[PDB]
C-alpha cells in the first residue's frame, strides 16, 4: 500500500506561536499557568502541556487572583478581555496575528455604529471572541452559517453594512454565503474574498490534491479542530472515505484493508509526532515509505512576545 502526505499539512504559525507562548511561560515562571480554553483544537498539545502544569479553564471565574493567564489562540471577546484586566491577573495574549486582524475590523464598525455580518460556526471559541468585539447597541452583528441565513436575516441599515469571516472555514462554502450576502445586499462591504488565513486555505488546496490520488484520506486533528474538519469534509465530498483521527491508536484496520492508496494530511493544531507515529501503524499495516507530494511552499512565521523570550 502506498502512504501518500499532502503538503502543506500540520502546524500554521499561529499554533506555534500560541504553543510556544505557553511553554515559555510555564519555562520563566513555573507551573501553575492558567489558560484561557484550549490553547489550541489538539487533545495531545493539550495533554502535554496539562502534564507540565498548565490549567485550562473556559470562565475567568476559574482563575486565582494573582494568577497567570494566557487567552488561547483563537481570541477572546472584550467581556473576557476587560474581565481578566478587572481582575488581579498578569495576561499575555496567544491570539494570532489574523484572527486580531478580524477583531480590529469589527471593532472599526461598532465605532462607526455601522452593522457587521460574520460567517462562522456558531459556539466555536473564535467566532466568541470576533462577535465580542462589537459594543454599539446602535448597530448591530449577527452570524451567518449558510446561504439559508443570509436568507432570512433583517437588518438596520442595509446601505452601512460590513462583512467578516472566521479564519479556518470550508473556501468552497464560504464563497457560496459571500455570494448570498451580496446578492441580498447588494451594498455590502468586505474583503477582497474573505478572512479565511494563509494556512487554511493552503491545506485545503492540499488535501484536494491528496484526495485525487489517494483511495482513504487520514486527518490528523481533534474532534474540536474546526479546520481539521473542513480537511476531512474535503475529502469525503470527493467520495473518498475520510477520517479524523487524533492518533495511531484510531486506525481501524478494515478502514485500509485491501486499500493500495492511502493519504495522510493534519489539521493546522497537530504536531508532526502524531504524523509520524500514523506513519508508523499504516506501514504496520502494509504501508510502504511515506511520499510527501510537491506542495505551495509556506514561510510565515509570528514570533513569541518579546516578554516572553
Ligand atoms: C486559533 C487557531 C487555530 C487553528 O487550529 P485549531 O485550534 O484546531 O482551531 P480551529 O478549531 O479554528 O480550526
Ligand atoms: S489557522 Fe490561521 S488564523 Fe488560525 S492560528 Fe493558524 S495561521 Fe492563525
Amino acid at each position: 500500500m502506498q502512504i501518500l502526505l499532502a503538503n502543506p499539512r500540520g502546524f500554521c504559525a499561529g499554533v506555534d506561536r500560541a504553543i510556544s507562548i505557553v511553554e515559555n511561560a510555564l519555562a520563566i515562571y513555573g507551573a501553575p499557568i492558567y489558560v484561557r480554553h484550549e490553547v489550541v483544537h489538539n487533545r495531545y498539545v493539550v495533554d502535554s502541556l496539562r502534564e507540565r502544569g498548565a490549567i485550562f479553564i473556559e470562565q475567568i471565574s476559574e482563575v486565582p487572583d494573582g494568577a497567570i493567564l494566557i487567552f488561547s489562540a483563537h481570541g477572546v471577546s472584550q467581556a473576557v478581555r476587560n474581565e481578566a484586566k478587572s481582575r488581579d491577573l498578569t495576561v499575555f495574549d496567544a491570539t494570532c496575528p489574523l484572527v486580531t486582524k478580524v477583531h480590529m475590523e469589527v471593532a472599526r464598525a461598532s465605532r462607526r455604529g455601522e452593522e457587521s455580518i460574520l460567517i462562522g460556526h456558531a459556539g466555536h471559541p473564535e467566532v466568541e471572541g470576533t462577535m465580542g468585539q462589537y459594543s454599539n447597541p446602535e448597530g448591530g452583528m449577527y452570524l451567518v452559517e449558510s446561504p439559508d441565513d443570509v436568507w432570512k436575516l433583517t437588518v438596520k441599515n442595509e446601505e452601512k453594512l460590513s462583512f467578516m469571516t472566521q479564519t479556518t472555514l470550508s473556501v468552497d462554502d464560504t464563497s457560496d454565503v459571500i455570494d448570498a450576502l451580496r446578492k441580498r445586499f447588494p451594498k455590502i462591504v468586505g474583503p477582497r474574498k474573505d478572512d479565511i488565513c494563509y494556512a487554511t486555505t493552503n491545506r485545503q488546496e492540499a488535501v484536494r490534491a491528496l484526495a485525487e490520488q489517494a483511495e482513504v484520506v487520514l486527518v490528523v486533528g481533534s474532534k474540536n479542530s474546526s479546520n481539521s474538519n473542513r480537511l476531512a469534509e474535503l475529502a469525503q465530498r470527493m467520495g473518498k472515505r475520510a477520517f479524523l483521527i487524533d492518533d495511531a491508536k484510531d486506525i481501524q484496520e478494515e478502514w485500509v484493508k485491501e486499500v493500495k492508496c492511502v493519504g495522510v494530511t493534519a489539521g493546522a493544531s497537530a504536531p508532526d509526532i502524531l504524523v509520524q507515529n500514523v506513519v508508523a501503524r499504516l506501514q504496520q499495516l502494509g504501508g510502504g515509505e511515506a511520499i510527501p507530494l510537491e506542495g505551495r511552499e509556506e514561510n510565515i512565521v509570528f514570533e513569541v512576545p518579546k516578554e516572553l523570550r
